[PDB]
């Protein structure tokens, strides 16, 4: 059950007895892509979008999927099965030891974690949450990568601002709420969002206009709301970018609008 | 006896046998720090500037020393002892498992690597290499992180140009020649290069005039001479950066009298 798990060289293992060899360029040199899947009633949301993503991030980092989607599929499956509660599921694939003369990662490890879903505290969704804009950017947005050094060294979150363009947070896509209107980073510069996909689809539906544009740090002043999305946290309220406060200071009514169509329609992105 | 070791839970283990828990935020955040210790005739080069950079490198990035630096100058010694040979020596930091309240790592693991030194191919010194140059730069450039995904992705190695002013390799420092200069990134954008310290050391010794500035892309065409630095690779000479030939395109004069001086010198920065 609530017991963590860890697929591994063909085994489902404890978490706690996981371990990879430290001869393995994730350990040496940070090579290594990972997606985030999250469940809804046991059935894990955007799986195939998830799994897409994991094989974009690989082929793009020059790793050779060590295994088939389907397979991948079919371990992820099987492991929630085996929490029987809701679970936060993250395939890892690795380097391996060798990047080779012809420049590929061939011998590339797997291992997904599954744990118990850890939503943010419900405080956090009520007074919404602090970013941090720091003036840096992802180099290969489009890429899930392991490295969140620069996302540790009071916010929840890092924001990357490069130049004063907001694109995106260390773990979460950006929204801005500007006169009337969604403002998110184009996914030329922010990873492609499962939840971002999700939200934009919502949007439609709603007839609610979307910018696909980087809001300035200049343009906060004049915000109404902002929130952040990811398949964990769904859209969490931001109050505060840096020392901006946004809008009144409180969540505001179309980013909670925007949550509630999300969990009222969720069903339909599970797999 | 001979093997490659990897120390790791107080045992020298073979490298082949070394895992590291799947719950090290190494792994999963590519939260790491490292150095490159190399051998000359079996004694550790600046085994002392190499340690304290590990220690700045963990304080920077959030880390408590999970040892002292006397006790992985132990490590190394035994180490080195162990293998019989001209040893490649990688002492790593972990994240281990949690970013705590404090916005410490403090539960962090460490581990040596110990290999037989993997010098070039002498082709490569006679030849010299060419560097790939990129639009991006390191963050936080004086920690020493494990994050080269960036390094494999985007030649021998990538320089980072960030607007095209070249900074560094991803692996080494760069140096440039023009009239009998030696110009160099300072060290508020270059990680402080062990090696780097040693050709500067040796310049000023020789009157060899050194610059502390990022070279342009833009220069490339009016200089004689590139190399790149590192503790395995000593000097490498940089006869091309993407579409520029460096010089007349072969090993310069002073690449080769600066490769020469550091090898005659070395003995005074052995321990
Ligand atoms: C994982 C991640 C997200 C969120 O992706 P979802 O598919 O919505 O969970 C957003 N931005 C970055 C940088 C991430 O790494
Ligand atoms: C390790 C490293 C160097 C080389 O430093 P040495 O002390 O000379 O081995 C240079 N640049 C970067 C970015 C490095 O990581």
């Amino acid at each position: 059950g609530h017991m963590n798990l860890c697929y591994i060289d063909g085994k489902f293992l404890p978490l706690e007895e996981a371990k990879l060899p430290v001869t393995d360029l994730i350990i040496q040199r940070g090579v290594g892509v990972f997606e985030t899947i999250s469940t809804h009633s046991r059935r894990p949301l955007m799986l195939t979008p998830h799994l897409k993503r994991l094989e974009g991030s690989a082929t793009a980092s020059s790793i050779v999927m060590p295994a088939t989607l389907d397979e991948m599929a079919r371990i992820i499956r099987e492991g929630i099965k085996k929490m029987g509660c809701e679970t936060m599921v993250r395939p890892y694939i690795t380097g391996g030891d060798s990047f080779g003369k012809d420049h590929l990662f061939s011998s590339s490890r797997y291992f997904v974690i599954f744990e118990e879903i850890r939503k943010p505290d419900p405080i956090l969704y009520e007074k919404g949450v602090a970013l941090h804009p720091i003036n840096a950017e992802r180099y290969l947005p489009s890429t899930k990568s392991i490295n969140y050094m620069l996302s540790f060294t009071g916010a929840y979150e890092i924001l990357y601002c490069p130049e004063g363009e907001i694109v995106e947070g260390s773990h979460s896509t950006f929204f801005l709420i500007k006169n009337g209107h969604l403002i998110t980073a184009p996914t030329s510069r922010a990873l492609s969002g499962t939840t971002r996909q999700i939200v934009l689809e919502l949007a439609r539906r709603g007839n609610i206009q979307v910018e696909e544009r980087c809001p300035l740090l200049t343009e906060l002043p004049e915000a109404e709301e902002a929130f952040i999305t990811g398949t964990v946290k769904e859209l969490l309220p931001v109050v505060r970018i840096g020392d901006q406060i946004i809008g009144n200071g409180v969540p505001g009514k179309l980013t909670k609008h925007l949550h509630q169509v999300y969990l009222s329609s969720i069903v339909e992105w599970l797999e």
